C-alpha cells in the first residue's frame, strides 16, 4: 500500500529510487530528500540558533559592517530571487509532481530563516555558525547534483529535463550557493577599534581552537599557524597557546570530586571507574558513534571496487558484442562510481579524526583530573596511612597508573569495534565467496596463539636486554668514577677487556636472539595475510562450480586485510584492559585511604595579651597514633597550657612523647576525649629538616612577600651570614636534589630561618638545636629563641633536652609514658633535687599510541605498542637551541652510520626489500592473469598450475622478507653497534684528565648507557619500517602509472604537497615532543618534594598554595601536550586527503582508458586494489622519518665522543725503556713548569731540583702552592709547558705513557675501590701471585678482615664504591696495591687526608718496612708526619722556595718552613 503513496507524490519516470540508470541521484530523490531535508534542517536548527542568540547581549563584542556582511546578505537575497524565478519556470506537467513544488517552497522558507540568521549571527557570534555552514554545504551539493543530473539527461537524451531556463537558473544557484559558502567559511570578522583599545593581552595568546568554525575544526586547519611558526624557529614554552576553555585541571578535578563524593555517599559499594565514566563518558559515546560510521565507510570501499570491475566487464562485453531495445551502458556511471570512491575516502578521513579528537580529549581530561585529585588527597591523607607506603610508590601511582587510565581510552572503543568490523567483514565475504571464507577465518584463528607466543618470547628477551644493559651501565659507572686511579695505575686495559667481555658475550648475544625472533615475527606478519587469500581461493576453486572471476578475486583481497587486522589486535586490547583494571584497583585503594580527623584541634584567631593562653589542651585529652589495627594511645590525659611570650618547653626521652605533643598541636593525631585549641597562625620546625629544590632565598621566603629589611635581619639573627657569604651565588645558590648538599646544621638553620621569617603567631619547635654547634646554638638562643630575641612576643613551644636552652624557659613540662607527669617553672623543679625532672635532666620514556585498526600499518603500530620497549628522554637539549633553527639536516651523520654498518650489507638489505615487494606485486599480477583466464573460460581450467605459481610467488615474497630482516639484524645493526661502542670506549678511556674534570660523569654515563641502547635496539627498526614502506609506495605508484601513464601528472604535484607537509610536521612535531617531554617531569618531582614535607606544608597551612602550584604545572604540561597530539591529526588529515585524491585520479584515468577501448577488468582490479591501500602507508612514512630523525642524534653523540683528542701515545716504539728502569729512583726536574689547562696560569714555575736515590722527601706549602701538581707532573697527567723531567738518566717526555705509569708506584690522594673481588681490586691483570697478595694484605693489616669477610678470602666481593669497607680499609687497600708494584719510586699523596691516625701509623710502618728501599715523595698535608724525612721541598706560589734538610730549615727562624711550623703550632720554641 504505502509505496503507492510515494508513487503518487513522484510523477517522473525515473521514480523516487535513490540511484538512477546513469549512476547519479534521480531528480525525485534530489528534490524529495537532499534539498528537502536540508531545508528542514535549516528550519529547525537555524530557528533554534535564532532563539538562542537573541538572548545574548548585543554589545559583548563589536564588529564593523564591512563588505563581508553586505555581500552575504545581498547574495542570499539573490539566491531567494533565483529560487522564486525558477519556481515560476515550472510547467504544467512539472507542477503535477509534488516533490518539485514542495522542495522549492521549503527551500524558500529555509532561505528566509538563513537570511535572518546571517544578520543575527554576525553581531552575536565570534565564529561562523555551524548550522549555516552545513546548510550551505548541503544546498551547494544538492544543486550541483541537480546540475549534473540535467547535464547527463541532456547529453544522453537530447532534452533539457526541466527546460533550458531551469538549467541556467540551477547553474546560477550552484554559483551563488558556493559563493555564500565560501564567504561564510573563509573571511574573518573585522573587530571595531574599541576592542583593540580595550585589549591588554601580553601573556600566551588564546587558543585558536576556540575561534575555529566547524570546517576548520574538521580539517584541523587551526594548527597550520603553529606548524608554520614551529617550522620557522625553535619553539619555546612562550610560543605555545593557552589551553581551551574546559581543559583547566581545577574545573575537571572539581567535577570528578563531586561525582566521586556522590558515589561515596550514595552507594555502599563505591567505584572510581563508574565515577570516571559518569563524568567524562559522553565524549566516548560520541567517539563510538564516529567509529561506527568509520567502520561502515571503510567496508563500503570493496563494494565500490566490485561494482566498478563489474561495470568495466559489462561495458567491454557490450562493446565487443556490437563490434561483432535495451539501453546501451553509459560511461558516466564509471565516473560517478569513481567520485563515489573519492567521497567515501574523504568522509572516512573526516569522521576518523573526530573520533581520535574525542578519545584523546577524554584521556587528557582523565589525566588532569586524577593527577589533581591524587595531589589534593595526599595533603589530607593521615600521617600513618602515608607511612604505610613509600613516597616512590605513590609517585608511581601518579606516574604509571594515571598514564594507564589515559591510554585505556584509545583501546576502549575497540572492544566493540573489533567484533563489529569482523562481523561486517565475514558477512561481506560470505556474500562474495560463500562457504570458502571459513578456511581463511580458521587460518587467522590458528595463527593468533602462535603470535601471542612469539610476543611472549620477545617480552622475555627485552627484559633480559634491560638486565644486561643495567649490568654494563654499572661497569661503566665503576670505570668512570675511578678514572684517575685507572690512569695512574695504567689499569685501563684489563677493565676495558672486562667491559668488552660483558658487552660482547652477553648483550650482543641476547640482541642477536632478539633480532632473530623479530625476523620470525616479520615473516609471520608477512606470510599470514597471503595464506588466508591463497587457501580461500584453493577451497573455492576445487569445490565451487563458479568461475573464480576478477570481481570475486580483488575485493576479496581487499576484505581479507579488514578481516585480519582487527582479529590480530584483540589480545592487545584485553591486555590493556587488565592493566587498567589493576591501575583502578590501586587508585581506588588510595582514594579510600584514611584521612586526618578534621576537628582534632580547634583553630581560632590569635591572642593579643601577654601571659594569656594560646595553646590549651584540656578536659584531660587523649590522642591516638593509629586507629588500625587497634586504638594505639599516643598521649593519655594531657593537660597543658602555653601562653603568649612564655617559652614553654617539653622534656622527655626518645619515644617518651616528644613528637606526639607537637603533632597534637599540628592536628595530626586523632582525639578521643577532651578538647584542644590553638590560637593564631602556626609555624612548625620539623625534627628532620625539609629543604625544597631551589634557592636558599626561596627556601627562606616560602611563599611570603620579600621584605629586604626583615630578610637581612633574619639572616643575621639565625647566623646564616657566614655561610651565605661563602656560598656560590650567596642566597641564590641552589639546594636539594639540584645543587649543593648542605650539612645537617645548615639545613636546621635554614628551616629555623624559614620559621622566623614566616612571622607566625605561634611556634612549635621540634628540637632544632640538636644538629647545631654549641656556640651557634648559644647564638640562636640569644638572637631568636630567647626572651630578648625576635620571637619574644610570639608563643614558643620547644621540645628539647638541651639544659642550656631549657634554662631560659618560662614553663617546663616533663612528658613521659605519654603523660605530662610534671610541669612547672624551672625554679619549681630546681628546689627539689629528688624530683624526677631534676634527676632526668641534670644527671641524665614515551608511547606514541595513535592506532586505528584495519590496516597493516596499524597492526605493526599495535604490536609494537604491546611489546612497548622503551625510548628514554633527552637531556641538555636547551644548549643547542642557541643555533635557533637553521634546519639543515646533517647528512654526514647518516653516511657515517651507513659506514658503521657494512655498506654492502646495507645494499643487500635494501635489495631484498625491493625483491620482496617485487614478488608481492608479481603475485598480484599473476592473480589478475589467472582470474582473466577463468573469466574467459567460464570455469577454472588447470587450477593446480595457476594456484601453485601464485603460492610460489607468495612464499618467495615471504622468504625475501625473512632474509631481509635476518641480514638487517645479524649483519648491519649489530656490527654497527659493536663498532660504535668499541670506538667510543677506546676514545673515552684515552682522553686526557681535563675532559673528565670538565665534563660531568652524568653526561658520559648517559652517552654510554642510553645512546648506545638507542643505537642497539631502536634505530635499525626505524630504518627498516621507513625503507619497506617507501619501497611499497614506490611500487604502488609504479603499478598505477603502468595502468595509466597519465597518472604521472597528478603524482608530481601530490608529491610536492607531500614533501611540504612532511617537512612542516617533522620540524614542528620534533619541537613539540621536546616541549612535552621537558614539561612532563616537574609534576612528579614536585609531588616527591611535597611528600617529603607534608607535616611542614600542613604546619604552615600552605596547602592551597601547593595545590595551586601542582594544578598550574599540570596545566602547563597539558598546554604542551595538546598541540603535540593535534599535530598528528593535522598531518594525517592532509595525507589521507592525498590518498583519496590518488584513488580518484587512478579510477578516473582508468575510466578514461575504458572510453578509448583498451581497458580490461583486471587492470582496474589491480590498480585500484593497490590505490586503496596507500592512505596509511603515506603517513607512516612521514612518522618514520620523524622517528629516524629523533633517534640518529644518538649516533651524532657517539661520534662526538669518538672524536676526542687523546693523550700522548701509550707506547713509543723508538724509546721503550728497559724492564729494570727506574732501578734507583733518581729524579731531576730541569726548568720544569706546567699549567693544569690552557685556560689557567702556570701552577708550577721554574722547578729545578735533584732528588737523590733512596732518599725520602717531603713537600710542603700554603694553600695554592701547587703541591698536588707533582702527583700529576711525574705521571704526565699534565704535559710540560717548559723544561723536562729526567728519571734514572731517561727523559720522561720521550717515553710512552704506559711505559711511564706502569713503572711508578703511587698511594693516591683519593682512595678508590672497584666493584669486584678483593683480588680484582689488588691485581686486575692477575700478574702477581696469591701469596704476594696475602703478604701485602698482611703488612697493610687487612688480611684478618679479608678472611673474616667470607670463605672466599681473596675472592670476597666488594660492593660498589667500597660500601662494605671502611675508609681506613680502603686506604690500606691502596697501600697494598702500591706495595705489590716493584718500582723503585713511590709517591705518597696526602694533600687532603684527615680521616684517621690509627691507619696513619700503619702507613708509616709500611713506609719504613716495606718501602724501605724506595725513593719516597710525600705530598704532605699533616705537617707533623714529616719530621723523619731527609730533605723538604717548600713550595710557595709554584716555585721551590727552599730545598733543604728539616734541621737546617728550622735553624733559620725567618725561613718559610719555620713560619709554617709556627702557624701550625708545631714549633713555637
Amino acid at each position: 500500500n504505502l509505496v503507492s503513496w510515494a508513487c503518487k507524490l513522484c510523477r517522473s519516470p525515473e521514480g523516487f529510487g535513490p540511484i538512477s540508470f546513469y549512476g547519479d541521484f534521480t531528480q525525485c530523490f534530489i528534490d524529495g530528500v537532499i534539498l528537502n531535508l536540508s531545508a528542514i534542517f535549516m528550519i529547525t536548527f537555524g530557528i533554534r540558533d535564532l532563539v538562542n542568540l537573541c538572548k545574548k547581549k548585543h554589545s559583548g563584542i563589536k564588529y564593523r559592517r564591512n563588505w563581508i556582511i553586505v555581500s552575504r546578505m545581498a547574495l542570499v537575497l539573490l539566491e531567494i530571487a533565483f529560487v522564486s524565478l525558477a519556481s515560476l519556470n515550472i510547467s504544467k506537467e512539472e507542477a503535477e509532481n509534488f516533490t518539485i513544488v514542495s522542495q522549492y517552497a521549503s527551500t524558500m522558507l529555509s532561505l528566509f530563516v538563513a537570511l535572518a540568521l546571517h544578520w543575527i549571527e554576525y553581531d552575536r557570534s565570534v565564529v561562523a555558525n555551524t548550522v549555516l555552514l552545513f546548510y550551505w554545504l548541503f544546498e551547494t551539493f544538492g544543486n550541483f547534483a541537480k546540475l549534473i543530473n540535467i547535464l547527463i539527461r541532456h547529453t544522453y537524451e537530447g532534452i533539457w529535463y526541466s527546460g533550458q531556463t531551469g538549467f541556467i537558473l540551477t547553474l546560477f544557484q550552484v554559483i551563488t550557493c558556493a559563493s555564500i559558502l565560501l564567504l561564510e567559511a573563509l573571511p574573518k570578522k573585522p573587530l571595531m577599534p574599541h576592542q583593540h583599545i580595550h585589549q591588554t593581552l601580553t601573556r600566551r595568546k588564546p587558543n585558536p581552537y576556540d575561534s575555529a568554525n566547524i570546517f576548520s575544526r574538521i580539517t584541523f586547519s587551526w594548527m597550520s599557524g603553529l606548524m608554520k611558526t614551529g617550522y620557522e624557529k625553535y619553539l619555546v614554552e612562550a610560543d605555545l597557546y593557552k589551553l581551551p576553555r574546559n581543559f583547566s585541571s581545577e574545573e575537571l578535578s572539581q567535577k570528578l570530586e563531586k561525582n566521586w563524593e556522590n558515589e561515596l555517599k550514595q552507594k555502599s559499594n563505591p567505584s572510581l571507574s563508574w565515577a570516571i565514566c559518569r563524568t567524562f563518558g559522553s565524549k566516548m559515546l560520541l567517539a563510538a558513534f564516529f567509529k561506527a560510521i568509520h567502520d561502515v565507510l571503510a567496508f563500503t570501499q570493496p563494494q565500490l571496487l566490485r561494482i566498478l570491475i563489474k561495470f568495466v566487464t559489462d561495458y567491454n562485453s557490450e562493446r565487443q558484442d556490437d563490434h561483432s531495445h535495451p539501453q546501451k551502458l553509459p560511461i558516466v556511471r564509471g565516473f560517478l562510481i569513481a567520485f563515489a570512491m573519492f567521497l567515501v575516502g574523504f568522509t572516512q578521513t573526516s569522521v576518523l579524526h573526530q573520533y581520535f579528537l574525542n578519545v584523546f580529549n577524554t584521556g587528557m581530561y582523565i589525566k588532569s583530573a586524577l593527577t589533581a585529585l591524587i595531589y589534593q588527597k595526599s595533603l589530607v591523607l593521615s600521617n600513618e596511612a602515608s607511612g604505610l607506603s613509600s613516597t616512590g610508590d605513590i609517585v608511581n601511582l601518579m606516574s604509571v597508573d594515571v598514564q594507564k587510565l589515559q591510554d585505556l581510552t584509545q583501546w576502549l572503543n575497540l572492544i566493540w569495534s573489533g567484533p563489529f568490523q569482523i562481523i561486517i567483514c565475514l558477512y561481506s565475504l560470505y556474500k562474495l565467496l560463500g562457504n570458502s571464507m571459513w578456511v581463511g577465518v580458521i587460518i587467522l584463528v590458528i595463527m593468533m596463539p602462535l603470535n601471542s607466543f612469539l610476543m611472549r618470547i620477545q617480552k622475555k628477551l627485552q627484559k633480559s636486554q634491560m638486565k644486561y644493559k643495567d649490568e654494563r651501565t654499572r661497569v661503566i659507572s665503576e670505570i668512570l668514577n675511578n678514572i684517575k686511579s685507572l690512569k695512574l695505575y695504567a689499569w685501563e686495559k684489563p677493565y676495558r677487556e672486562k667491559l668488552e667481555e660483558v658487552r660482547n658475550n652477553k648483550e650482543l648475544k641476547n640482541l642477536t636472539k632478539l633480532g632473530c625472533y623479530m625476523a620470525v615475527t616479520s615473516f609471520q606478519f608477512n606470510i599470514v595475510p597471503f595464506l588466508v587469500s591463497c587457501c580461500t581461493f584453493a577451497v573455492f576453486v576445487y569445490t565451487e562450480d563458479r568461475a573464480l572471476t576478477t570481481d570475486l578475486v580483488f575485493p576479496a583481497l581487499t576484505l581479507f586485510n579488514l578481516l585480519s587486522f582487527p582479529l590480530m589486535i584483540i589480545p592487545m586490547v584485553l591486555n590493556s584492559f587488565i592493566e587498567a583494571s589493576v591501575s583502578i584497583g590501586r587508585l581506588f585503594t588510595f582514594f579510600t585511604n584514611e584521612e586526618l580527623q578534621p576537628d582534632s584541634v580547634q583553630r581560632l584567631p590569635k591572642v593579643k595579651n601577654i601571659g594569656d593562653v594560646a595553646i590549651n589542651i584540656g578536659d584531660d585529652a587523649t590522642f591516638l597514633w593509629q586507629r588500625k589495627p587497634e586504638y594505639k594511645v599516643a598521649l593519655k590525659n594531657i593537660n597543658f597550657q602555653a601562653k603568649k611570650g612564655n617559652l614553654t618547653c617539653i622534656v622527655g626521652k626518645v619515644g617518651s612523647g616528644k613528637t606526639a605533643l607537637l603533632s597534637c598541636m599540628l592536628g595530626d593525631l586523632f582525639r578521643v576525649k577532651g578538647f584542644a585549641t590553638v590560637h593564631g597562625s602556626v609555624a612548625y620546625v620539623s625534627q628532620v629538616p625539609w629543604i625544597m629544590n631551589g634557592t636558599v632565598k626561596e627556601n627562606i621566603l616560602f611563599g611570603h612577600r620579600y621584605d629586604a629589611e626583615f630578610y637581612e635581619k633574619t639572616i643575621k639573627a639565625c647566623a646564616l651570614t657566614i655561610d651565605l657569604a661563602i656560598l656560590m651565588d650567596g642566597d641564590k645558590t641552589l639546594v636539594g636534589e639540584k645543587g649543593i648538599s648542605l650539612s645537617g646544621g645548615q639545613k636546621a638553620r635554614l628551616s629555623l630561618a624559614r620559621a622566623v621569617y614566616a612571622r607566625a603567631d605561634t611556634y612549635l619547635l621540634d628540637d632544632p638545636l640538636a644538629a647545631v654547634d654549641e656556640h651557634v646554638a648559644r647564638h640562636l638562643i640569644e638572637h631568636v629563641l630567647g626572651p630578648n630575641g625576635l620571637l619574644h612576643t610570639k608563643t614558643k613551644v620547644l621540645a628539647t633536652n638541651k639544659v642550656s636552652a631549657l634554662s631560659i624557659a618560662d614553663s617546663i613540662a616533663l612528658l613521659d609514658n605519654g603523660e605530662i607527669t610534671q610541669q612547672g617553672t624551672y625554679d619549681e623543679i630546681t628546689k627539689d633535687a629528688d624530683s624526677p625532672l631534676w634527676k632526668l635532666l641534670n644527671n641524665y620514556k614515551l608511547n606514541d599510541l595513535d592506532f586505528g585498526n584495519s590496516d597493516a600499518i596499524s597492526l605493526r603500530r599495535a604490536s609494537d605498542a604491546t611489546l612497548g620497549s622503551i625510548d628514554f628522554g633527552d637531556d641538555e637539549n636547551i644548549a643547542k637551541r642557541e643555533h635557533r633553527e637553521q634546519g639543515k639536516v646533517k647528512w654526514n651523520i647518516y653516511l657515517e652510520y651507513a659506514k658503521a654498518c657494512n655498506p654492502k650489507s646495507v645494499c643487500v638489505f635494501i635489495l631484498f626489500i625491493v625483491i620482496s615487494m617485487f614478488l608481492s606485486v608479481m603475485g598480484n599480477v599473476w592473480l589478475k592473469h589467472w582470474s582473466e583466464v577463468n573469466s574467459r573460460y567460464g570455469s577454472n581450467p588447470n587450477a593446480a598450475r595457476y594456484l601453485a605459481i601464485y603460492f610460489a610467488l607468495g612464499i618467495g615474497s615471504a622468504l625475501a622478507t625473512l632474509i631481509q630482516t635476518i641480514v638487517l639484524w645479524v649483519f648491519c645493526t649489530i656490527h654497527a653497534s659493536k663498532y660504535l661502542h668499541n670506538l667510543m670506549t677506546n676514545s673515552v678511556l684515552r682522553a686526557p684528565m681535563t675532559f673528565f674534570e670538565t665534563t660531568p660523569i652524568g653526561r658520559i654515563l648517559n652517552r654510554f648507557s642510553n645512546d648506545i641502547y638507542k643505537v642497539d635496539a631502536l634505530l635499525g627498526r626505524t630504518f627498516s619500517q621507513f625503507f619497506v614502506n617507501a619501497v611499497k609506495v614506490t611500487f604502488t605508484i609504479t603499478v598505477i602509472c603502468a595502468t595509466t601513464w597519465q597518472f604521472i601528472f597528478i603524482i608530481i604535484p601530490l608529491s610536492v604537497f607531500y614533501i611540504y607537509y612532511q617537512q612542516y610536521y617533522l620540524r614542528t612535531s620534533r619541537e613539540l615532543r621536546r616541549l612535552d617531554s621537558i614539561t612532563r617531569s616537574p609534576i612528579y618531582s614536585h609531588f616527591q618534594e611535597t611528600l617529603g614535607g607534608l607535616a611542614t606544608v600542613r604546619g604552615y597551612s600552605q596547602q592551597k598554595r601547593f595545590s595551586h602550584i601542582n594544578q598550574c604545572r599540570i596545566d602547563n604540561n597539558m598546554s604542551a601536550f595538546y598541540p603535540s597530539i593535534n599535530a598528528n591529526r593535522w598531518l594525517a588529515y592532509r595525507l589521507e586527503l592525498i590518498g583519496s585524491i590518488i584513488i580518484l585520479g587512478a579510477a578516473t584515468l582508468s575510466v578514461f582508458r575504458l572510453k578509448q577501448g583498451t581497458l580490461t577488468a583486471g587492470m582496474v582490479g589491480l590498480s585500484l586494489s593497490y590505490a586503496l591501500q596507500i592512505t596509511q602507508t603515506l603517513n607512516w612514512i612521514v612518522r618514520m622519518t620523524v622517528e629516524v630523525e629523533t633517534n640518529i642524534v644518538s649516533v651524532e653523540r657517539i661520534k662526538e665522543y669518538a672524536d676526542l683528542k687523546s693523550e700522548a701515545p701509550l707506547i713509543v716504539e723508538g724509546h721503550r725503556p728497559p724492564k729494570e728502569w727506574p732501578s734507583q729512583g733518581d729524579i731531576k726536574f730541569n726548568n720544569y713548569s706546567t699549567r693544569y689547562r690552557p685556560e689557567l696560569d702556570l701552577v708550577l714555575k721554574h722547578i729545578n731540583i735533584h732528588i737523590k736515590p733512596n732518599e725520602k722527601v717531603g713537600i710542603v706549602g700554603r694553600t695554592g702552592a701547587g703541591k698536588s701538581s707533582l702527583t700529576l707532573a711525574l705521571f704526565r697527567m699534565i704535559e710540560a709547558s717548559e723544561g723536562n723531567i729526567v728519571i734514572d738518566n731517561i727523559a720522561i717526555n720521550e717515553i710512552g705513557l704506559y711505559d711511564l705509569r706502569h713503572k711508578l708506584s703511587i698511594i693516591p690522594q683519593d682512595s678508590q675501590v672497584f666493584e669486584g673481588t678483593v683480588r680484582e681490586n689488588i691485581d686486575p691483570i692477575n700478574q702477581y701471585t696469591d701469596e704476594a697478595i696475602w703478604r701485602a694484605l698482611e703488612l697493610s693489616h687487612l688480611k684478618e678482615h679479608v678472611l673474616s669477610m667470607s670463605n672466599d678470602g681473596l675472592d670476597a666481593q666488594l660492593t660498589e664504591g667500597g660500601g662494605n669497607l671502611s675508609v681506613g680499609q680502603r686506604q690500606l687497600l691502596c697501600l697494598a696495591r702500591a706495595m705489590l708494584v716493584p718500582s723503585k719510586i713511590l709517591v705518597l699523596d696526602q694533600a687532603t687526608a684527615a680521616v684517621d691516625v690509627e691507619t696513619d701509623k700503619v702507613v708509616q710502618e709500611t713506609i719504613r718496612t716495606a718501602f724501605k728501599d724506595r725513593t719516597i715523595l710525600t705530598i704532605a698535608h699533616r705537617l707533623n708526619t714529616i719530621m723523619d724525612s731527609d730533605r723538604i721541598i717548600v713550595l710557595d706560589n709554584g716555585k721551590v722556595a727552599e730545598f733543604d734538610s728539616p734541621g737546617q730549615l728550622l735553624s733559620d727562624n725567618k725561613s718559610l718552613f719555620y713560619s709554617l711550623c709556627m702557624e701550625a703550632g708545631l714549633v713555637n720554641e
